[PDB]
């Protein structure tokens, strides 16, 4: 028992009592009712995510949005475009996922205003041409921290207050697969920057279905790494992680209670 810093986003003043499950959304009738089972399934918050001319990225992401802010639930985007995010605020987001960490030009513009929740992911690459890079770290530790600090510093220089901003250390972005994967997940709270009041900023996990999962069950294929997905989002809130971006609602739900009843029990005595 230890309690992740809570997060301002949007609509919702989120603590952490619990650690929190994202799912992961991505037909739009489809994709309608998928999101009322994900919270039926026990979703905190709903992570609507060649890439897309944004004539197309705002048509199937923007409905959205307005489709479901009426459920009341923490409605998360997963983009690093600030013509994106621009409108998906506007449209009534409460949280912007983005995984070149604020970087594009004009996306601390974007959403310095208003009250939603802004998670920066780590990653290594090159903003002009997007391109992900390939691991070069120090101590990938120290490296993801630093980082991550820089730009909870750049949002805070731009009025942003640091209560909204989370942060996430970005498994599978620029890593080795399983040395620096397992290594920011071995050393999770040490990957977190300090606010100004030295707690520490809350922390994303997402490793649902991920590289990182299959190079160490002998490479099944995305689909068949539930229980290794599950795994890793225990081990995540066994070590500090506030929030945790899954495909598999249901079955990290059921998991995290597992967990959270040994907590409770840890606590009694």
């Amino acid at each position: 028992t230890f309690l992740p810093a809570p997060l301002q986003c949007g609509r919702f003043e989120l603590t952490f009592e619990r650690p929190l499950v994202m799912g992961i959304l991505n037909a739009r009738d489809d994709a309608l009712r998928r999101a009322e089972r994900m919270i039926a399934e026990g979703a905190d918050l709903l992570d609507i995510g060649p890439p897309v001319p944004l004539d197309e990225e705002l048509a199937r992401v923007i409905p959205l949005v307005e489709a479901l802010r009426p459920l009341n639930v923490p409605l998360s985007i997963d983009t690093y475009k600030p013509a994106v995010m621009r409108a998906a605020l506007a449209a009534g987001a409460d949280l912007i996922n983005d995984i070149w960490g604020f970087r594009q030009p004009g996306a601390i513009d974007a959403v310095r205003d208003g009250n939603s929740g802004l998670c920066a992911m780590h990653m290594l690459g090159e903003p002009q041409t997007m391109q992900v890079g390939e691991p070069d770290y120090g101590d990938v530790v120290t490296d993801v921290r630093d980082f991550l600090a820089a730009r909870a510093q750049a949002l805070r220089d731009a009025g942003v207050a640091a209560e909204r901003i989370c942060v996430d250390p970005g498994f599978g972005f620029g890593k080795a697969v399983v040395d620096d994967n397992y290594a920011l997940l071995a050393a999770l709270p040490d990957t977190a920057p300090a606010r100004p009041d030295g707690r520490a900023y809350p922390i994303l996990a997402g490793m649902s279905r991920k590289s990182m999962l299959g190079a160490v069950i002998g490479g099944k294929p995305p689909l068949e790494r539930v229980a290794a997905s599950v795994a890793a989002a225990l081990c995540a809130v066994e070590r500090g992680a506030a929030i945790v971006r899954v495909h598999d609602v249901a079955a990290t739900v059921d998991a995290l209670s597992v967990w959270n009843a040994v907590r409770a029990a840890a606590r009694q005595r």
